[PDB]
Order: structure tokens, then sequence, then C-alpha cells
């Protein structure tokens, strides 16, 4: 170890783990100005999840967390009057969860409010 030695009986280096140094083109990083990951244009993947024969939950993946979480979903319940929520899926990462098959309303919402982009319109009905 040879780390911190100023305690009576603890020593927990884990206490100093706040994700330090996580950005540096000249240190732990690599990006090609010409070589890009893939031509995806960062679309907005929808995807529906109908547990039963109606318990649908249209989700939205790709959207930026910077968006107005409130005006984002809250507005949904004001336009279509549907049940919308915000979930941070581990398989996708930060994805809204609408109630019922909104694959046609959400994409319409993303464009109606200006959330996603017509080019990002990635609707994938289960």
């Amino acid at each position: 170890m040879r780390g911190s030695h100023h305690h009576h009986h603890h020593t927990d280096p884990m206490s100093a783990i706040q994700n330090l140094h996580s950005f540096d083109p000249f240190a732990d990083a690599s990006k090609g100005d010409d070589l890009l990951p893939a031509g995806t244009e960062d679309y907005i993947h929808i995807r529906i999840q109908q547990r039963n024969g109606r318990k649908t939950l249209t989700t939205v993946q790709g959207i930026a967390d910077d968006y107005d979480k409130k005006k984002l979903v809250k507005a949904f319940k004001k336009k279509f009057a549907c049940n919308g929520t915000v979930i941070e899926h581990p398989e996708y990462g930060e994805v809204i969860q609408l109630q019922g098959d909104q694959r046609k309303n959400i994409c319409q919402f993303l464009v109606e409010i200006g959330l996603a982009k017509d080019d990002q319109l990635k609707v994938h009905g289960f």
C-alpha cells in the first residue's frame, strides 16, 4: 500500500475516488479528427415496452440530460395528456419513460417541442 498513514485504524483509499482526471487528449484519451466512431448522427432511439396487452412504456434514448427534464416530460402530459417519467436505464443511460405506445407521439413530441432532431428520429416499436 504505502498510501495514507495518519489514522488509528481505518485506511480507506476508496474514500478518495471521485473520478479524478477523466479528460486529457494528451493523457488517457484518443480521438481522430477524420476517423469517427460511426455515421449515426447521434439519433434518438425510442423503443416501446408493453408488459401486458396494453401496459406500454415508450422510452426515449439519446436525449441530452441537459434538456429541461421538467418541460421535457411535463410538457408531454400537457400535449397528449399521457403519463411520462424520467428513468436512468443502465443499458442505455438516461432515458425518459412514457406511458402507452407513444412511438408515434414521442417522435412527434421531440419535434413539436424541439427536443430531438428529425434526423435523429429513431423509432423502434418493440
